[PDB]
């Protein structure tokens, strides 16, 4: 994928945002911004230019399933890649996120290799 691809990393825990941002840097992606919940995310997205969203689920103000649904329903951003990265591991959560249009889903805790693999799977699916 294009190394200038602009990522938005959304998680309500600063530790997890730092993990994901650092992993992206190792993969050669430095154009990375952060958000703390779905509302903060949407504000950043409105500003434009984003090419990929990595999102937590459990967050105050707007949770990540609502964020994913909002993105998918909005004409300006309906095709934005959204990778869910969450501690929710139950199949009903996986099903609800998949049905809502998630591009992929990673369960926390996750290894660097898992994040790379799942990002690549999405790049290949979308021809990026
Ligand atoms: F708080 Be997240 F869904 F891991
Ligand atoms: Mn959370």
């Amino acid at each position: 994928a294009d190394k200038e691809l602009k990522f938005l990393v959304v998680d309500d825990q600063s530790t997890m945002r730092r993990i994901v941002r650092n992993l992206l840097k190792e993969l050669g992606f430095n154009n990375v911004e952060e958000a703390e919940d779905g509302v903060d995310a949407l504000n950043k997205l409105q500003a434009g230019g984003y090419g990929f969203v990595i999102s937590d689920w459990k967050m105050p103000n707007m949770d990540g399933l609502e964020l994913l649904k909002t993105i998918r329903a909005d004409g300006a951003m309906s095709a934005l890649p959204v990778l869910m990265v969450t501690a929710y591991a139950k199949k009903e959560n996986i099903i609800a996120a998949a049905q809502a249009g998630a591009s992929g889903y990673v369960v926390k805790p996750f290894t660097a290799a898992t994040l790379e693999e799942k990002l690549n799977k999405i790049f290949e699916k979308l021809g990026m």
